[PDB]
């Protein structure tokens, strides 16, 4: 087998030895402009139409969690990824933990109240609060995938009530399941802590919007570490200026970097990280794309793979 | 049984009414001074000299888990408790779930470094940070008792390396144990981050000093929840001055309220809260103090029990 690998940043020539040895029957190359030789896979993130148009691969790995850009690509560009061929992406390799990892810190962090403590030693002053109950701290996932259930599994154990909405109902003991736009507002009426990992799509573009904020209950905490298109940022400042939302940590903004002309930067109940919430562990995405591609060469089922159709 | 009842704070009548429910064969009263009537058990924070002194007690209950206070008061006054009295404590009684949710929050802040997004997140300044790895970021928790095993237990989840510090060796699994003073420069050597869970007792009065975080590796943090008599203030701030400590988020002091001149309050790498860690849980105090008396009844094994020699 031919491999072609392309990324705008990442270490090329790291990522074409890491998968040779992991594969060694392959013959693995960095794809560059004029490179119309034969390739089985392709292994790519941004890439260039020419890359792929015309090619009949067996298969697409994206090196990625989301394949936002990609299919909105080929949407613009119909001959890029011919109908033929199968689209993966990066399940978890890794990013579960991650996403487990930012959201108890955060979660616990307002569930303590680290939050009020903080402004308090700002005035040197010394207040115990009350403490929270978890009765009062129910946390909804938006989004019940590979991430967000990973996310409920690890909240699960602090004994928080679990929620979690997704387009079909899930089958998980602890965790209440909501499925579909009827039953959002339902969904949404006890999230003390709202999650969002959903995927970009055509469907979920703005939903976090001044109709979907008013449904929360009040001095609600959003935890957005999908994308930043899910969030309409104008109706988040109106809600947290208004006591809706108490607090709101967010990863990823509809523009990245966040300009400086951002208010969410100097508000004060934001908290924000630039996109770092769940990264590439390089090692389990080559183990993931060695594994898959010998799962596929012996007729096995496979299962990370998209769905043109359904956006995701 | 007659039980007798005080502390400085709490809801009298609450307590007592609870206990009654119970205990129901008990006759349960609030102690003032003056009442030299009967009784078998005292329930107590801070007592009156009074109280306690030549009553042949069958037990004495601490409502905290520290017996700090108790017992230096009866340094200075041998008359108050008769050596044939047990003293008990609060063992969890849910503090452990309350210290394992402040670790495991502050523990993965500093491990994914929300303390250095903030920071620039008040200059506006967007920045990807390095990943920190828990091949470097070992925890050390001094002090391995009821709540030091609850806290190593809960972040043994998340793969961090563990170790534990107390008198004596420990054999849990995933935890290398230090035992006794020779051993303590080993143990801190490698500590990224020091948890204190340690009792207030004359032989760890100041341990947190010059000398103990000159050990430390760099840009290690301090969590201090155990006493305030622990830490050496002015050593911990030259730490934080020099970069040796990274953070401090300290829950105890010296003087309780922290006074306002404290430079602990405005200094940058500190975290303050007011002694909030893991406060009593009312209804499981007093099924932990009925089930002991009815332990003690029925000639049963009871643990939970001060060494007055030991000082905890
Ligand atoms: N901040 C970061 O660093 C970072 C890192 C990695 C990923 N991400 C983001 O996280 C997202 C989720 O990743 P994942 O691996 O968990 O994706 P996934 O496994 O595909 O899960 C997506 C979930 O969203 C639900 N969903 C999709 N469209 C929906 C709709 N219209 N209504 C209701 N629910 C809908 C799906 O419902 P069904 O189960 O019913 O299909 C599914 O449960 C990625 O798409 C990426 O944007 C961010
Ligand atoms: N911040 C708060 O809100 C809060 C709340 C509750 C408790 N606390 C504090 O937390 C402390 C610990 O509670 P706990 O229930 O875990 O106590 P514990 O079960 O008695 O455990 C104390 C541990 O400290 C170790 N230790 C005592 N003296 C030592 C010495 N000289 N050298 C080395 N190790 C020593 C003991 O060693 P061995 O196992 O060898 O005996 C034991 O492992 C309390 O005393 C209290 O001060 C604070
Ligand atoms: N795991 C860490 N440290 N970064 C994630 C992605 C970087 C990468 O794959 C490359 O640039 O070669
Ligand atoms: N969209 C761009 N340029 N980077 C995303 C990287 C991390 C992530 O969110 C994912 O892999 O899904
Ligand atoms: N659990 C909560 N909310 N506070 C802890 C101790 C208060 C208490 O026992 C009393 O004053 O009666
Ligand atoms: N020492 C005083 N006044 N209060 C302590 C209360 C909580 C605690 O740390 C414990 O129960 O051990």
């Amino acid at each position: 087998m031919d491999i072609i690998f392309y990324h705008p940043t990442f270490d090329t020539q790291w990522w074409i030895e890491a998968l040779r040895k992991a594969i060694p029957q392959a013959r693995v190359r960095a794809w560059k402009s004029g490179d119309n030789d034969s390739a089985d896979y392709a292994l790519v993130w941004h890439p260039p139409v020419e890359m792929l148009a015309g090619r009949d691969l067996k298969a697409v790995f994206a090196l990625g969690a989301g394949v936002d850009s990609i299919l909105s690509k080929l949407q613009a560009h119909p001959e890029m990824l011919n109908p033929s061929v199968p689209l993966f992406r990066l399940e978890d390799t890794g990013m579960g933990e991650q996403m487990q990892e930012y959201a108890v810190s955060q979660v616990l962090h307002w569930f303590r109240r680290f939050d009020d403590y903080r402004i308090q030693q700002n005035s040197s002053h010394w207040q115990p609060l009350p403490e929270y109950h978890r009765e009062d701290f129910t946390i909804g996932i938006l989004g019940a995938g590979v991430l967000g259930s990973k996310v409920a599994q690890s909240l699960q154990t602090w004994r928080f009530p679990l929620r979690c909405w997704s387009r079909t109902r899930k089958s998980w003991p602890g965790v209440q399941s909501f499925a579909g736009r009827e039953e959002l507002s339902a969904f949404l009426s006890q999230c003390r802590v709202l999650i969002n990992l959903l995927p970009n799509t055509p469907e979920t573009v703005g939903i976090i919007n001044q109709q979907l904020l008013e449904k929360l209950p009040d001095g609600a905490y959003l935890l957005n570490l999908a994308r930043g298109v899910h969030v309409v940022e104008d109706d988040l400042l109106a809600a947290l200026d208004s006591g809706k939302v108490k607090g709101a940590m967010l990863d990823v903004f509809n523009r990245e970097p966040l300009p400086p002309e951002s208010p969410l930067w100097q508000h004060p109940r934001v908290t924000i990280t630039p996109h770092v919430a769940a990264i590439t562990r390089p090692a389990e995405a080559v183990e993931y794309i060695s594994r898959t591609i010998a799962q596929l060469e012996k007729g096995e089922k496979v299962c990370g793979q998209v769905d043109r159709a359904r956006g995701y």
